[PDB]
């Protein structure tokens, strides 16, 4: 398992514009197009992202290219964030994947309220961190995915992803 396989499981793959769990236009492997309610706005964003007139549909290769870009952006975002970088650097490889997964899903503003969880992760208090992480809108709105990510933080293993 690696971060690409993990997020591919969590986000799926859809080649036509769809609405994500929050109702936002998205495509590919969880590539957010816009938070605007306008499908036309989403189609514009898609054409801009892909560099051709897509009419709301992309190829698998195009989806995988956006995915590579998005994963890279997520990781670089962590390394540029003064709050996140030290915790990330303190983690092992498997737990780093859990970190990237969360930032991929919610961005850095979205993890802003996780100060206490970050502290527990940095301290390697894994059970405590796991309990704290579940006290979140994140957990309540996407519990199956959050449980997988939390299990990954708790154990430092891929046990939650092994049965897909
Ligand atoms: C739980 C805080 C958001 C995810 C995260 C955890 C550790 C390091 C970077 C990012």
């Amino acid at each position: 398992m690696n971060i690409f396989e993990m997020l591919r499981i969590d986000e799926g793959l859809r080649l036509k514009i769809y609405k994500d769990t929050e109702g936002y236009y998205t495509i590919g492997i969880g590539h957010l197009l816009t938070k605007s309610p306008s499908l036309n706005a989403a189609k514009s964003e898609l054409d801009k992202a892909i560099g051709r007139n897509c009419n709301g549909v992309i190829t698998k290769d195009e989806a995988e290219k956006l995915f590579n870009q998005d994963v890279d952006a997520a990781v670089r975002g962590i390394l540029r964030n003064a709050k996140l970088k030290p915790v990330y650097d303190s983690l092992d490889a498997v737990r780093r994947c859990a970190a990237i997964n969360m930032v991929f899903q919610m961005g850095e503003t979205g993890v802003a309220g996780f100060t206490n969880s970050l502290r527990m992760l940095q301290q390697k208090r894994w059970d405590e961190a796991a309990v704290n992480l579940a006290k979140s809108r994140w957990y309540n709105q996407t519990p199956n995915r959050a449980k997988r990510v939390i299990t990954t933080f708790r154990t430092g293993t891929w046990d939650a992803y092994k049965n897909l």
